[PDB]
């Protein structure tokens, strides 16, 4: 590398340098609108092709970060764009958003939309990522990219349909939550990097790697897993233009050599670049190989397991996670990794000691309540939810993480408890040989949302410890909660109980979650009411809802009949 700048210009390409430059300045200045991103995109833009021409140009030499961030500066951002690099792009980094108090988008009519993405397709798709990258700062660069390219297929093909409403609108949902799970299962990465370390995430990518490919070798995973850690780490520190190059080589790399890796890779090397590396970043587990051996001979018996773990621990203990990994595709990452540190700790004590194997032989038995712990946790909690269903499963969740953690914020537990009662619908339909990986790694994203939504406005120190403690055994904390004791209830207040005609025209989405809302309110109000209690409550909200959605006058109906409701509540 001589010029930085250009080098990348030339590997990506103007159409996604001129994106990925978008999505850049898009999570670092948030508050900023479209058009003043827009003007720097574009002097970037312009100038990257003059370093393209001449190498040799003044201020070519400059580093990504200052080219930047300098430019970002010439526009929170008064108290970074004060300092020097590299303590400026951390500023940046540290200020990231995650609930910025942007309004959720209203969508113009579809032939208004069909109109500005023939009129000016540049422009409307643009401002696709501008807004999704504002909202999702630690949105996965090259994956948005990928976002952005099923966004304008959406409109070349349903702008030419007979229905365009009926075409188009279910293809633009479907993608938007797609988005929202993506980033928050995205946002988990970053934040094992940044809190917990790079090797954090090795040992998770050796252990979700192994799962994927059984039948590659440990040293072909731990190179995917070298350069897996480097692609997140780049995207995660804001190198975005370098991530999604490295991106796209690893996904070249695998591809060129599929026989070393795995066999389920022939569909999705024949992809275009942006679903290349999204198809072999979802695809499925390949078949773990017959002929493999019990793992209880080089690391359980064996006569030099302490002289070739002292040899090489992170080797070692690299291959034993490995080999334990891709035969278990059954148990999820987060079990894997606790029983990866179960047996390192072993080994650490009793290593030491003058008789190792009278330790060291029963390791494997202190992995069977690990095993049944969140095996239990499914079994019951998938049977509460195919007995209730969605909606009242988050109801009952909602009453559970209330009566755990009453401090946090309605809109963190409404969104987060709504987000856990997604794991039903996601995991429960599978076998019970495949619920785990699905449901633990799964609970796993949400409740980092907990954690990162509660990071910056601390009220609740059971969720700082659980949050902080251990990234892995995270979901066994939070389970472990039992209902707080020590919470005050809250004193009533009118307004959180006085409901308007707004109500009627919501949708189902939006009308649940302004129900749910009272639910926690109801809980922190009246926390010793039972699951039943609060079922008769809200019982007879919905009812009262009901009927003054079908008034002549709704306004009357809303207020007269609702203080009703809240002296009957009140009593009972
Ligand atoms: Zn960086």
């Amino acid at each position: 590398h001589k010029s930085e700048v250009a080098h990348r210009f030339k590997d990506l390409g103007e159409e996604n340098f001129k994106a990925l430059v978008l999505i850049a300045f898009a999570q670092y200045l948030q508050q900023c609108p479209f058009e003043d991103h827009v003007k720097l995109v574009n002097e970037v833009t312009e100038f990257a092709k003059t370093c393209v021409a001449d190498e040799s140009a003044e201020n070519c030499d400059k580093s990504l970060h200052t080219l930047f961030g300098d430019k970002l500066c010439t526009v929170e951002m008064a108290d970074c764009c004060a300092k020097q690099e590299p303590e400026r792009n951390e500023c940046f980094l540290q200020h990231k958003d995650d609930n910025p108090n942007l309004p959720r988008l209203v969508r113009p009519e579809v032939d208004v939309m069909c109109t500005a993405f023939h009129d000016n397709e540049e422009t409307f798709l643009k401002k696709y990522l501008y807004e999704i990258a504002r909202r999702h700062p630690y949105f996965y660069a090259p994956e948005l990219l990928f976002f952005a390219k099923r966004y304008k297929a959406a409109f070349t093909e349903c702008c030419q349909a007979a229905d365009k409403a009926a075409c188009l609108l279910p293809k633009l949902d479907e993608l938007r939550d797609e988005g929202k799970a993506s980033s928050a299962k995205q946002r988990l990465k970053c934040a094992s990097l940044q809190k917990f370390g790079e090797r954090a995430f090795k040992a998770w990518a050796v252990a979700r790697l192994s799962q994927r490919f059984p039948k590659a070798e440990f040293a072909e995973v731990s190179k995917l897993v070298t350069d897996l850690t480097k692609v997140h780490t780049e995207c995660c520190h804001g190198d975005l233009l370098e991530c999604a190059d490295d991106r796209a080589d690893l996904a070249k790399y695998i591809c060129e050599n599929q026989d070393s890796i795995s066999s389920k890779l022939k569909e999705c090397c024949e992809k275009p670049l942006l679903e290349k590396s999204h198809c072999i970043a979802e695809v499925e587990n390949d078949e773990m190989p017959a002929d493999l051996p019990s793992l209880a001979a080089d690391f359980v018996e064996s006569k030099d397991v302490c002289k070739n773990y002292a040899e090489a621990k992170d080797v070692f203990l690299g291959m034993f996670l490995y080999e334990y990994a891709r035969r278990h595709p059954d148990y999820s990452v987060v079990l894997l990794l606790r029983l990866a540190k179960t047996y390192e700790t072993t080994l650490e004590k009793c290593c030491a000691a003058a008789d190792p194997h009278e330790c060291y032989a029963k390791v494997f038995d202190e992995f069977k309540p690990l095993v049944e712990e969140p095996q239990n946790l499914i079994k019951q909690n998938c049977e509460l939810f195919e007995q209730l269903g969605e909606y009242k499963f988050q109801n009952a969740l909602l009453v559970r993480y209330t009566k755990k953690v009453p401090q946090v914020s309605t809109p963190t537990l409404v969104e987060v408890s709504r987000n856990l009662g997604k794991v039903g619908s996601k995991c429960c339909k599978h076998p019970e040989a495949k619920r785990m990986p699905c449901a633990e790694d799964y609970l796993s994203v949400v409740l980092n949302q907990l954690c990162v939504l509660h990071e910056k406005t601390p009220v609740s120190d059971r969720v700082t410890k659980c949050c902080t403690e251990s990234l892995v055994n995270r979901r066994p904390c939070f389970s472990a909660l039992e209902v707080d004791e020590t919470y005050v209830p809250k004193e009533f207040n009118a307004e959180t109980f006085t409901f308007h005609a707004d109500i009627c025209t919501l949708s189902e989405k939006e009308r649940q979650i302004k129900k749910q809302t009272a639910l926690v309110e109801l809980v922190k109000h009246k926390p010793k009411a039972t699951k039943e209690q609060l079922k008769a409550v809200m019982d007879d909200f919905a009812a009262f809802v009901e009927k003054c959605c079908k008034a002549d006058d709704k306004e009357t109906c809303f207020a007269e009949e609702g203080k009703k409701l809240v002296a009957a509540s009140q009593a009972a």
